[PDB]
């Protein structure tokens, strides 16, 4: 059965998306926005009080298969939304005024593989012509300085950028959805682990975004807010200098589409457990991350 304080396999997350929607139809609708290479359904949950032409914030989890705390966060967020609506003033205002497009697991095929075969798997599970090597790195597969730095052209490598931008069914599905809804989406948030950071553009080059000052101030305030709960310390900055250059990222792509608030989160920890974060840290990790996401949402809402 499903638990918010355990890592759940895909079969369970899928059953959860159906159950949480059917139990909360006045706050959640579920739509499939595509299939993965292996035929799994890429669900998107629209979280919010239904209404005409609402602005939206897009958040995805599970780009990288082994980053299990990412998948866990998207599920946690959805429950927080549904349970506190009408009682917590901020979340109530949030869901009244906008929609959260929550994509709980993008790279489902890779996630299943980390459960069945290889816990440290990262990429998708698509085949590659001319080789037995499997998979593309989804966060190198977007049309953002595609494959120009920090990415491999070799299908056997963990940062393989693919045969072309959006060569993967999963990344094409996400990009298509965001393109089809550009006019409503005001912020893009993508959840990874680990490192305890909040990153913003650019990562494919050392250039800074026009609203660099604003993004820095927003990231700073969000990490401060996060720390108030349990003392967890994040760092923040442009991706290229804060972690390393990496072209083809979804956050840089989203920004260049005109979405002015675009962030990558790297959750706990700093490497003691790394990707294998104990389930006993799921609750604390998600609760503190909630504060940062809500801080950003509050800011974005005020700036429509
Ligand atoms: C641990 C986090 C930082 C992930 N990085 S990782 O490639 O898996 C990795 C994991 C472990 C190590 C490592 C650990 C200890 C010693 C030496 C190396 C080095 C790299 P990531 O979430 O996969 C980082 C992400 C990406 O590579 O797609 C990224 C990188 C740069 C910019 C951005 C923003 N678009 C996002
Ligand atoms: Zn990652």
């Amino acid at each position: 059965g499903h638990s918010y304080e355990k890592y759940n396999n895909w079969e369970t997350i899928e059953a959860w998306t159906k159950q949480v929607t059917s139990e909360n139809p006045d706050l959640i609708s579920r739509t499939a926005i595509g299939t993965t290479f292996l035929g799994n359904n890429i669900y998107l949950l629209k979280v919010g009080k239904p209404g005409p032409n609402k602005p939206a914030i897009f958040m995805d989890c599970g780009f990288h298969a082994r980053e299990w705390i990412s998948h866990a966060f998207c599920q946690w967020f959805v429950r927080e939304a549904v349970l506190t609506y009408g009682y917590e003033s901020h979340m109530t205002e949030f869901l009244n005024k906008l929609d959260f497009y929550v994509l709980p697991v993008l790279n489902i095929d890779g996630y299943i593989y980390t459960w069945t075969k290889n816990r440290m798997w990262r990429k998708t599970r698509s085949t590659n012509a001319g080789t037995t090597c499997i998979g593309t790195d989804p966060n190198r597969n977007f049309d953002a300085g595609w494959c120009t730095t920090g990415a491999s052209t070799d299908p056997c490598d963990e940062t393989y950028c693919g045969s072309a931008a959006e060569s993967e069914k999963e990344t094409k599905a996400l990009a298509d959805f965001i393109r089809n809804n550009l006019s409503s989406i005001k912020a893009y948030l993508t959840i990874h682990s680990y490192s305890q950071m909040i990153l913003y553009p650019y990562s494919y080059d050392y250039k800074l975004p026009e609203n660099n000052a604003e993004l820095n101030n927003l990231a700073k305030a969000a990490v401060k807010e996060l720390a108030t709960l349990y003392g967890t310390k994040y760092t923040y900055g442009p991706g290229a200098t804060t972690i390393y250059p990496a072209a083809g990222g979804s956050d840089d792509w989203a920004y260049d589409q005109g979405i002015k608030y675009s962030f990558t989160f790297e959750l706990r920890d700093k490497g003691r457990y790394g990707f294998i974060l104990p389930e006993s840290q799921i609750q604390a990790t998600c609760e503190e991350t909630m504060l940062a996401i809500k801080y950003v949402t509050n800011y974005v809402l005020g700036h429509l």
